């Protein structure tokens, strides 16, 4: 009886907040981790929402597993209203000439291929019912050149490509496909890097015109807006959630 | 006690639906017309909301009047949470070579100067409290070249300029300034141009990849999202509400 959303992730960072936002809006939420040991955290991470959450172990780089997991969800729930491609990694080296090819391939596999696989098998099901929403997560680096994050940015540019391409292809099938482009977001990972003193908050805050960092809630709200049933006419769009970064 | 929004318009088309959207979200709404006679329509257009509506006569091309009206609103309500620059006109002729300078000037006056005047005086007040949101209405023609709508497109390009410029300028002051870029929207005006048979609905809706027209609610939802208290980190952005038009 509830709308159903699959998030690739959900246990930390943006993904966890995305899970919370959909739960607060009466969705059944499917969350994932590569690590089965995370399933037992659910009652404690999501106190009052336990009954509306389903766990799946999933590595998005494993195409067969992506197909298997999405099939399982569709069989069990009879619906897949929303896919959020949250899974993503940044292996931030130095200058381009010093970057590791192995790092690039890992980012390609997770950020591009993972998102492609999830889209590919979700759309197989969404096609059949002529409805659904996909929200991909890009970055400001997916729309601009960002020193020391060139390779990450390249993968996030590719994500925008998958978004716009699929949007135009599925537009007449009533499926909305959009992306968000976050600036620098204060996740747990970043918060502890600020807390350990190796990074000043004000130092990296200054990157955005609003002179503050983004929050996981900022991102979750944008994603929710693009995914909910009241989005009838927004598709192929990349929503900047960046305190004005891309407007300069 | 309620958040307060000024809409340049409110009696027809997109502006009326914007009015309705903010009213449903517990705002006090200031709505305008150039025509004082429209005030008497309020209990009939907005049956259950009249206690939360204030009418002001306003021509946005009159800078003096814009300053007067915004001053009166701030004096009476002690707040101005949101400005929506809805007022706008399109005077379509033929090819560029055939266009009338008087038409261009009229569109410049209403679309560019009117939006500028309202921004100018709203920001004088918002600046003082370091909070507020402005949503401007651009168009797909503000982001692309559209035969037969070149001059209109030019004004809506200029609207984006004011949007991004002011966003960066006021970003550190806690004020969010964004725009929406609608495709072709089925307003009362269009609905009768379809009803008269001078245009087929399928004919003009085919320009959007979604193969349908936008609705006034589509636009209102987008504007509300960019304007509400939960937008903390989106500024300088142009949200396309265009059935995928700009993604091709
Ligand atoms: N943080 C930022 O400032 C920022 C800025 C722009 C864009 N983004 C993007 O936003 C998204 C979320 O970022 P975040 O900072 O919230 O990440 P995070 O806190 O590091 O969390 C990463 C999430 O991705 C999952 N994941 C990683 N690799 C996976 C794989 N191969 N298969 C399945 N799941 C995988 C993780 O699950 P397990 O570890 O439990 O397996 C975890 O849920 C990413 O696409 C990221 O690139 C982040
Ligand atoms: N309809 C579309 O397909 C479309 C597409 C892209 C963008 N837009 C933009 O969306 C906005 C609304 O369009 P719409 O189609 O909803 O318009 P509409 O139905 O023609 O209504 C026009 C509104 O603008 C007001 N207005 C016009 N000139 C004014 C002036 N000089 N001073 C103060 N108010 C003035 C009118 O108020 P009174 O007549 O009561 O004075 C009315 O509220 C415009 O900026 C338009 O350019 C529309």
């Amino acid at each position: 009886m509830k709308k159903n959303v699959l998030i690739t992730g959900g246990f930390k960072g943006i993904g966890k907040q995305v899970a919370l936002e959909f739960l607060k809006n009466d969705y059944h939420v499917c969350i994932t981790s590569r690590y089965f040991e995370k399933e037992k955290r659910i009652p404690h991470l999501f106190s009052s929402y336990e009954e509306n959450i389903s766990f799946y172990q999933l590595d998005v780089t494993d195409e067969e597993q992506v197909n298997e997991i999405i099939n399982k969800i569709v069989k069990k729930f009879g619906r897949l209203d929303v896919l959020v491609n949250n899974a993503g990694i940044s292996l931030s080296d130095g200058l381009l000439t010093e970057t590791k090819t192995t790092d690039f391939n890992k980012m390609i596999n997770t950020n591009i291929l993972g998102t492609y696989f999830c889209m590919k098998y979700a759309l197989k099901h969404m096609q059949k019912v002529s409805c659904g929403a996909i929200v991909n997560i890009s970055s400001i680096t997916g729309l601009s050149g960002f020193p020391y994050s060139i390779l990450f940015g390249s993968t996030k540019h590719a994500v925008i490509g998958l978004t716009k391409g699929a949007a135009v292809e599925f537009a007449d099938k009533g499926i909305k496909i959009n992306a968000v482009a976050p600036g620098i977001i204060k996740t747990e990972t970043l918060q502890k890097e600020i807390d350990s003193g190796e990074f000043s908050e004000d130092s990296i805050s200054s990157i955005h015109p609003m002179q503050k960092l983004g929050t996981t809630l900022d991102v979750a709200k944008g994603i929710y807006f693009l995914a909910n049933e009241d989005n009838n006419f927004i598709t192929g769009h990349v929503l900047s959630i960046d305190g004005g970064y891309l407007s300069q």
